[PDB]
């Protein structure tokens, strides 16, 4: 996760 998607 992180906001990659």
């Amino acid at each position: 996760y992180g906001g990659f998607m």
